[PDB]
């Protein structure tokens, strides 16, 4: 089957969109090259219509079975239990988008009449008919990029394609609690959601560790969602279904299997008939939670149909990274081959063909590789890094044009340890946060799959909390750290490293004559650019923060908000 069939309409979009990143003396004073950081539009659409378009076999075996009946086994063990309806409208985001039945997401979250009684409207017909294709909008995200000549032009719009806003809260009712509780209990420690970047480096060192002779490699599907089948989203079901659940969520959730999950009519912004869907849908609940547990049976199948031996695997969603013992260089590239062929016959043929690395720090997945630095005391620290381009260019953009997603706060969250965020990302915010006199204000951004909201003056609690108080302290970055950030920040035209130093020392200060919290984040995230540099003892707030709803899987889209 097709993954996606075509009436010839456009990808249309909602408001009016900017490609170019806008001038302006507040994002020039990060990066001054604004031609080249540029945002997706919908003017690519069909672009990456024909990208996601095409025919998908699917012939399983005995090792997919095999897996696949462990998965069954392991999930009968999961008690599931709906969520109310109040509980599921406080997992909307604030901007998510509206419906089309005259409310919007502050409405579904002020549990407003009309979006209430319409949303039980909603429940009743899943209820009732689980037959009808329930109908979904196909939209152009834009996504902002810096140009990379070396690979092309600029890249298409990624596609979204998603249910309307009261089916979107239906789906949380029926499935949200099985979630939380279905990846661990049938992935167990390869389900990558359930790590902080700390975790994640501390599994993936563990797992190398493992290994008398250690080979890893990360596996690139060819556009994963548009390789799912209907078959696979169906067999994603009976795993659902393996679980104790109440008679009408086993109901509901069969329903938006056969008329939201399997497929269905996609239209444009426009209202107009655009194509019919027959693989993953990008936007809804259970896109990341399938997306995962079907790359873990295909991966897994896949390792036993090869022969490789003793894997470790760590998946999110369609990103996975395989550890196993090297049987010998010429030896690892076959059996590659043969997970790939594998991979291939069970409709997850690869993008770029897996390379065999025999240093752990040289796999990246998740976009992130592990990278090392020291310490006080001179201890060698392992933590996350990336390279920083798209999120200097994110900054960027979001330093000019205000965006209900502030990717610049979840990049700091997640990558605190970096020489990157430390001398850059923080000192630029902090900066622009006294210029908008804007600190003490609570801010949305994405991370895993989630929403969530953060006050910037809580940073110092929370990067204590996630990283350690070491991430305050780390010093003597790697050499590959120190020329992929000084080459980025040439490459944009941002200022260098030592400009960055200058900076904080005044930032720094700034803060610190705030007094109060402003003074706590002086303190702390900016000790690195003082010469005299101060003891930083361990925040209580740090204990008191309630990051229970943290490293969870998420939503397609990221349509779920915790607070």
């Amino acid at each position: 089957s097709m993954s996606y069939s075509w009436t010839g309409a456009l990808i249309t979009p909602c408001s009016p969109e900017e490609e170019k990143l806008p001038i302006n003396p507040l994002s020039n004073s990060l990066l001054r090259y604004h031609n080249k950081v540029y945002c997706t539009t919908s003017k690519s659409a069909s672009q990456r219509a024909k990208k996601v378009t095409f025919d998908r076999t699917q012939v399983l075996d005995a090792h997919y079975d095999s897996v696949l009946k462990d998965i069954k086994l392991a999930a009968s063990k999961v008690s599931a239990r709906l969520l109310t309806l109040e509980e599921a409208c406080q997992l909307t985001p604030p901007h998510s988008a509206r419906s089309k039945y005259g409310f919007g997401a502050k409405e579904v979250r002020s549990l407003s009449g009309r979006a209430v009684n319409h949303i039980k409207s909603v429940w009743k017909d899943l209820l009732e008919d689980p037959q009808t294709p329930i109908p979904t909008t196909i939209m152009a995200k834009n996504e902002v990029f810096c140009v990379d000549p070396a690979k092309g032009g600029k890249k298409p719009a990624r596609l979204i394609v998603y249910p309307d806003l009261g089916v979107r809260v239906c789906e949380k009712m029926a499935l949200y609690d099985i979630t939380q509780k279905l990846p661990q209990a049938v992935m167990g420690a390869s389900y990558g959601f359930q790590y902080s970047p700390a975790q994640r480096v501390e599994y993936l060192l563990k797992a190398w560790a493992e290994k008398k002779d250690p080979m890893g490699f990360s596996y690139d599907t060819r556009c994963f969602d548009s390789t799912v089948t209907e078959r696979d989203i169906r067999t994603e079901e009976s795993i659902y279904q393996a679980c104790s659940l109440p008679e009408e969520a086993r109901t509901a959730i069969h329903s938006l299997t056969e008329r939201l999950y399997v497929g269905g009519p996609m239209f444009n912004s426009k209202g107009q008939t655009c194509g019919y869907r027959r693989c993953r849908a990008s936007g809804v609940l259970t896109t990341s939670m399938g997306n995962t547990i079907t790359c873990y049976v295909k991966a897994l199948a896949a390792c036993k149909a090869a022969g490789i031996v003793a894997p470790t695997m760590l998946v999110c969603g369609d990103d996975l990274v395989v550890i196993s013992e090297s049987q010998g260089t010429e030896e690892d590239e076959r059996n590659l081959r043969a997970f790939t062929e594998a991979m291939t016959r069970y409709s997850a043929p690869p993008g770029d063909p897996p390379r065999p690395e025999y240093d752990l720090e040289l796999i990246t997945s998740c976009s992130s590789n592990v990278s090392v630095a020291l310490g006080p005391r001179g201890r060698r620290r392992y933590y996350l890094t990336r390279d920083p381009t798209t999120p200097l260019a994110r900054a960027a953009w979001e330093t000019v044009r205000h965006s209900p997603i502030n990717s610049w706060l979840g990049n700091i969250i997640q990558y605190a340890p970096t020489i990157w965020v430390r001398m850059v990302l923080m000192t630029h915010f902090f900066s622009i946060l006294m210029v908008q006199d804007t600190l003490d204000q609570n801010l949305n951004f994405e991370m895993y799959g989630s929403v969530y909201s953060v006050n910037p003056l809580d940073l110092p609690a929370i990067i204590e909390r996630l990283h350690g108080l070491d991430a305050f302290s780390m010093h003597t970055y790697s050499h590959h750290e120190l020329t992929r950030v000084a080459s980025a920040l040439r490459k944009l035209g941002a200022p260098p490293l030592r400009v960055w130093k200058s900076r904080a020392r005044a930032v720094r200060a700034s803060l610190i004559s705030r007094g109060g919290k402003a003074a706590v984040c002086g303190r702390y995230l900016f000790n690195w650019a003082v010469k005299t540099k101060l003891k930083l003892t361990p925040l209580p707030e740090a204990r008191l923060l309630d990051l229970s709803s943290w490293f969870t899987v998420g939503a397609g889209g990221g349509d779920i908000f915790h607070s």
